[PDB]
């Protein structure tokens, strides 16, 4: 079937049900937690059956998805208990619009075969980004049962990124650098907590953001400030505020990037048995 969840009662039930499938449901779980805190990205939760769903999809509003090329906006979050059920659900045109450039995100790598099967029936091609999934030790103990190196406090001050400095984050985001990606960063900075270290001139020199899934995202440093462990400070603070607000602390790292794996380990972030995945889909 296909059901659109409506109202806090249903969205809170969905959040609680997904808690039982962490960490593989984490990408969806974090997204639903933010829908339950004002739904700033105007998303909707779809399931194949209620209350005992097999497949959940979080998707944006059709009339916000006016630009077929805006894969940052055209993002879907998926978790499924039954791969055949998932393929039948994602085949429904009200669930996913495969005619656009889009992103599917999940911490469930087994969805790869569902997406490859639908690429063959829905006339799209796929490029998969697979990264290591980290979670804070503290989040692991609560949901699925560590400090930075000292820097000079006269040199660096903790703050948050002003929306007027989105451009710097976007400038150094290696999956961004363009206008559509800037607009996505601006929505993340407007909607969700973020931390930066200000340099001696009072502008952001390192930063940690969050997106609509609750994941820590888009960490970076000004080139002149690299190799000083400054991003560790921004991510540590971001993580501390998430813990305090009762949200999961999670992130991902490219297997190539040993500096960010080491930094993750230094903050007691643990690599998980689930992977981080983004399937970039566009029509043939």
């Amino acid at each position: 079937g296909m059901f659109l969840l409506q109202g806090a009662q249903m969205l809170q039930m969905l959040e609680k049900s997904l808690r039982k499938s962490l960490p593989m449901s984490l990408k969806v779980y974090g997204t639903v937690m933010h829908m339950n805190h004002g739904n700033p990205f105007n998303l909707k939760a779809l399931v194949d059956k209620w209350p005992d769903f097999q497949t959940v999809v979080i998707r944006p509003q059709e009339q916000d998805m006016k630009d077929d090329l805006d894969h940052y906006t055209n993002t879907y979050h998926v978790y499924s208990e039954d791969l055949k059920n998932c393929q039948e659900f994602l085949d429904l045109p009200e669930v996913i619009n495969w005619k656009q450039h889009l992103q599917i995100q999940s911490t469930q790598s087994s969805l790869n075969e569902v997406i490859q099967n639908l690429a063959a029936t829905k006339s799209f091609k796929v490029k998969r980004s697979k990264n290591i999934l980290y979670m804070a030790s503290e989040t692991i103990k609560e949901l699925t049962p560590g400090k930075p190196k000292a820097i000079d406090p006269e040199m660096f001050k903790l703050s948050s990124v002003d929306p007027s400095h989105a451009a710097v984050v976007n400038r150094f985001w290696l999956f961004g650098g363009n206008e559509r990606s800037l607009r996505f960063i601006e929505r993340c900075i407007q909607s969700f907590p973020n931390f930066c270290l200000l340099g001696p001139e009072g502008t952001p020199v390192s930063w940690s953001l969050m997106d609509q899934t609750g994941e820590m995202r888009m960490a970076g440093t000004l080139p002149e400030y690299r190799a000083q462990g400054l991003v560790t400070h921004a991510i540590y603070q971001q993580a501390q505020c998430l813990l305090k607000r009762g949200f999961p602390v999670y992130s991902h790292v490219d297997p190539k990037n040993q500096i960010m794996q080491k930094m993750s380990q230094s903050l007691n972030h643990v690599p998980m048995p689930s992977d981080w995945n983004q399937w970039n889909c566009e029509p043939l």
